[PDB]
C-alpha cells in the first residue's frame, strides 16, 4: 500500500510541465505529513570558496527576510551533509549547539518541529529539503516511513525541476560544443596548448581561441578555472 | 510486509556498516541475488577519472567463458546497461528493445545462457558511478510488480558500494589524495584560477612557500601542472566535502 504512493508519486512527478506544479506537489505532501511548511534548498558545487546556494519554500515571509539579513545559511547545520545519517535528519535541541542564534530566532518565528533529507544531484549540486511545523507532540510518523517518503521527494522534484531547466537547480549555464570538452578533457589532464594540438591534429592557434571563448561565456581569467569547474559539475563526464 | 521491509533494510543497514572485510559485501549480495531467484549478480563501477579514459573496474560471479567473451569482443564500450541515460529512478529492466544498439551483445548473451536481467545504478560521493546487474537462466516473466526489487536492489547497490569505500577496496576508491587543510586551500585557489603571486597576498604568505606546496603537492600524487591536481581534486569533491 506504500508501494502505491510511490508509483503514484512517481508517476505524477515524471508527467509534471511546471515547477509551480513541482512546489504545489511539496506542499501537499508535507501537509499529509502533519508538517506546515517546506524549504527545498540546492548548493552547488562551484564557485569553489563561495559556493552558489538557490531555494525556494512557503515560509513566513518575515522569517525568510530575518535568514537571510543574519546570513544564516552560513551558519545552518541542517545544510551541513555532516549531520546527516543516511542522507537523513531530524531537528533537534543539540544540533542547534553551535548555532543557536539561528534556533531562537526560528522559534520566535513560530519553527518548533521539523527534519530535513538531502542528496547528490547528477550535477554534484546538493539538495536539501525541509519540512517543518509550529505544533509540538502531533508527531504522525514512523520515521522510517518518514525517511522513505522524503527521500523519494529530494529526488523526483529535484530532477523535475532539471528536466525544466529551473534556475535553483541548473548551474550557471556552460553550453559547451562537443569539441570544446574534448579540449577541456585534456587541459584537464595537464596538457598543453600545444600537445592538445597535435593530439587533436589541430593548430595550437584554433586550440587557443576554444580556450579564450570558454572563458568568454563562464567570464573567467584562465584555462585553469574552467576545466576544474567542468570537473567539478560533470559536465566533462556525463 | 511493509513493515518487513523496513527492518530488512534496518539488518541490511547493520550489516553492511559493520563488515570488517570485502568478501563479506561480495557475500551478502550473492545470497540476496539468490534469495531474489538470480543466478548471476554483476557489480560494475564507472569511475569518474582518469578524464580521458576512465577506470572501469567489476566484481562478478558470471560464466567466466562469457567473461572471457564479454571483454574479448569489447562489449562495455556499447553496453546500454552501463549507460545512465536508460535509467529512471536509478533502475533499468532488460528487454528485447534496449539492445537496438547493441544487436551481438544480446544474442550472445542468451547464447551463454542470460536470457533476463535486471541492473539497478547510483552515484557514490566520490562521483563514481556504480552498476549492479542481476541476470537468470529461467526465461518466464515479469517478477512481483517491481517496487521491492527496485527498492531491494536500490538498497543493494548503496551499501555494498559504500561498504567498500569504507574499506579501501579498489573496485571504487579513486586515486587519494592526503593533502593537508592548506595545501587543499591553495587548490580551491587554484581551481578558481588565482596565481601563485595572487594567492600568497591573500593567505598572508611567501610566494616561495606557495610556488613549495603545490610541487609538494603534485609530489604524491604523480602529475605535472597545477591544473591537473586541482581537477582531479574538483572532479573527486575533495575540494568541498562528504571525505
Ligand atoms: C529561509 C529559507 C532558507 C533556508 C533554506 C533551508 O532549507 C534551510 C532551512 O530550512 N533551515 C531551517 C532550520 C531552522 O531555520 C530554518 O528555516
Ligand atoms: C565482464 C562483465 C563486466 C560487467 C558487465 C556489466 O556491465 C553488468 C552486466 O550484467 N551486463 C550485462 C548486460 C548484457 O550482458 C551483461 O553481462
Amino acid at each position: 500500500d506504500f508501494f502505491s504512493w510511490r508509483r503514484t508519486m512517481l508517476l505524477r512527478f515524471q508527467r509534471m510541465e511546471t515547477a509551480e506544479e513541482v512546489y504545489h506537489e511539496i506542499e501537499l505532501q508535507a501537509q499529509q505529513l502533519e508538517y506546515d511548511y517546506y524549504s527545498l534548498c540546492v548548493r552547488h558545487p562551484v564557485p569553489f570558496t563561495r559556493p552558489k546556494v538557490a531555494f525556494y519554500t512557503n515560509y513566513p515571509e518575515a522569517w525568510v527576510s530575518y535568514y537571510q539579513a543574519k546570513n544564516f545559511l552560513a551558519i545552518d547545520p541542517v545544510l551541513n551533509p555532516e549531520n546527516f545519517s543516511q542522507g537523513h535528519l531530524m531537528w533537534n535541541d543539540d544540533l542547534f549547539n553551535e548555532a543557536q542564534p539561528l534556533w531562537e530566532a526560528a522559534r520566535a518565528h513560530g519553527l518548533r518541529r521539523g527534519v530535513t533529507q538531502y542528496l547528490m544531484l547528477p550535477n554534484r549540486a546538493l539538495g536539501f529539503l525541509s519540512f517543518s511545523r509550529c505544533s509540538a507532540r502531533e508527531i504522525p510518523i514512523l520515521s522510517d516511513e518518514l525517511q522513505l517518503k522524503m527521500q523519494l521527494l529530494v529526488r523526483e522534484s529535484l530532477m523535475a525541476l532539471m528536466r525544466l531547466n529551473d534556475e535553483i537547480v541548473m548551474t550557471p549555464e556552460m553550453n559547451f560544443s562537443k569539441r570544446e570538452k574534448e579540449i577541456l578533457r585534456w587541459t584537464a589532464e595537464g596538457k598543453t596548448s600545444a600537445e592538445i594540438a597535435m593530439i587533436l591534429s589541430i593548430s595550437e592557434n584554433t586550440v587557443n581561441f576554444h580556450q579564450k571563448n570558454m572563458q568568454k561565456k563562464i567570464n573567467a581569467p584562465n584555462k585553469t578555472q574552467v576545466a576544474c569547474y567542468a570537473a567539478a559539475t560533470g559536465l566533462i563526464h556525463h
